[PDB]
């Protein structure tokens, strides 16, 4: 009677190993061998429109020159998807001979069959590469772009109450159904952890946060080899208090515990938290701001306009419409709730479109 | 250097007759003879045949709860291309009994627009134009008015220790258009006020409509009988807060730029829309979101067996479809968009509104 198979399984493991934290679900949901939303089955920017990755290929120049312009740039994406981000970001560089041909790319990617088509859609391209992960790339100065990828890591949660902090986490309900559930005990020292505004919260008030494991990664590497790191995803500029775990859906948002392993997951990425981790081991933060602010310091309005010119009626509409999408607010256009922020290496003092100010 | 020939005009009557009350520039914008918005796909009906059809079925209830009048008068008011009346139509097809009993009454000022619906429904006889919804015959009816008050001119007031003054429009140093307020405060405003956001502080926003258009509407109901629907982007309790925003195709816009170019709304108040319906006798059912109210008249059914049957592109567009008009985020409508109903007073409950 199970809605699907993985919620089978994770009914299984509560009754087995009790109340499953909230991040543990979305885990398995996500990265199941068998069940998972990924292991089983176009509104990412790049997908919207070829202006987002030629955009982000020439803020990926500013950075070489500030950094020095090494003879050897890296250019590495973190989930590089279908591959059609960096073919335009790639596009838009092959203007620049002299970086074009400074370039070597590495697209991280843990996934087969979804580096197969990056490679065929890529295959004419000479010094590309592919990675399982992070720490194989090879070393020196690089531009590191991840779109999305922070905001489908696994969110952990944590209710306020009198005795203080409980990790949230998922339980079975009277009718066999998952339902969200309390710890028993709270957390140690969590409040030790938190910003001291939020340590102040009244009870029921949730509070959102991930292990600083990636970011510490990323900004280590800027940090020690140079160049930047550029994240994109939904989230807020300053740490507070909400819960924002949810299902998305292809027009709408849906509830978190139907269907596991079916949806796709997401929740806020914290980006007052990524900022402080990167200071917190030497490297610099830039930023944030909204991703309608970023691309239209970077002249995504001249551009579109060009494009609008030279196509036909229906193209050009196109063209006007993923302008707003990306750059507006309301309607579902993502301008305003996607936020920016960049990390490097601290002799690297201002990024463009970030604190160029 | 003016944005566009509206502008001109807009900047000449503001220096010839002083600051313009917010409610006229966009009267102005949307309906200037030869500037306006409307002289020069996002409505449910466009994006789904089963928003037309459902609300079909949804006056079958209205006409027994009516006690079946052998007339019914079915009355639209803004019917814009036609589309949703052919669905509905289509819908109450299947009920031959009450379909021979209908007399179709669309209200459509324009012509093209007029013309266009004519084409669309040139098949079906028994059906009608009106330059007004005065000039509708009397008798029994649903009417069906689905985001007529949004575009209807928004009236705004500011509060301020001397009281609430109206917000205007004015020029600013480089001649652009900027927000303003009255000199003088309002007289009486803060009589017939609710009395909480009378206890606003400075700098509050308050938005209102006269209430012509409810108060014909609801009158019409209660001396002839039947019930009105009222769909449109709004909030279910009179507060505070600017609402007042132009409508790009992928987005929100500034109401001030390119005026008789761009397509003007604000939030339908539900609350005084209720009320006005109440204080001349007639009744007031809901309000709901749009998605409670379509999910209770059965959409999430109609659009599966649809998707059964369709090829898988077409079954994509259902679903999609589904989740616009019931979900939300990602611009969804079913949270934002409310209903109310307003009929004789004989008639006691609604479907969907006022029978839970």
């Amino acid at each position: 009677i199970d809605q699907t198979a993985l919620a089978t399984e994770i009914k299984r493991l509560i009754k087995a190993a009790g109340p499953m934290p909230v991040w543990r679900y979305m885990e398995l949901c996500l990265g199941h061998p068998e069940h998972g939303y990924y292991v089983t089955r176009f509104t990412t920017s790049p997908e919207i429109s070829q202006m987002f990755g030629e955009l982000l290929g020439l803020w990926s120049a500013s950075v070489w020159k500030a950094a020095d312009e090494p003879q050897t740039l890296r250019l590495i994406e973190i989930g590089p998807g279908r591959g059609t981000m960096m073919a335009d970001a790639l596009r838009a560089l092959r203007v620049l001979p002299i970086l074009y041909q400074s370039l070597s790319v590495h697209l991280v990617e843990i996934n087969p069959v979804l580096r197969q088509k990056q490679q065929t859609l890529l295959a004419g391209i000479r010094n590309i590469h592919w990675h399982d992960s992070f720490e194989d790339v090879p070393e020196g100065p690089a531009v590191i772009l991840a779109n999305e990828y922070f905001d489908v890591l696994p969110i952990h949660q944590a209710i306020k109450r009198e005795t203080g902090w409980h990790e949230r986490v998922i339980e079975i309900g009277a009718s066999g159904e998952l339902v969200f559930g309390v710890a028993a005990d709270p957390i140690p020292g969590f409040e030790a952890l938190l910003p001291p505004l939020a340590r102040l919260s009244p009870p029921g008030a949730v509070f959102e946060w991930r292990p600083d494991t990636e970011i510490l990664k990323i900004a280590s590497r800027v940090r020690d080899q140079g160049g930047a790191a550029l994240i994109i995803d939904y989230g807020h500029l300053r740490s507070d208090v909400g819960d924002t775990f949810q299902a998305i859906a292809s027009h709408s948002y849906a509830d978190p515990l139907q269907h596991p392993g079916r949806a796709d997951l997401t929740a806020h990425v914290d980006f007052d938290a990524l900022g402080r981790a990167a200071e917190s081991i030497g490297a610099r933060a830039h930023g944030p701001v909204t991703q309608g602010a970023f691309l239209k310091r970077l002249g995504i309005e001249t551009r579109a306009l060009s494009l609008m010119a030279k196509a036909t009626p229906q193209v050009s509409e196109d063209i006007a419409g993923a302008l707003q999408r990306l750059t507006g607010e309301g309607r579902g256009a993502m301008g305003s709730m996607f936020k920016v922020i960049g990390v490097s290496d601290p002799k690297i003092e201002t990024l463009v479109a970030l604190s160029d100010d």
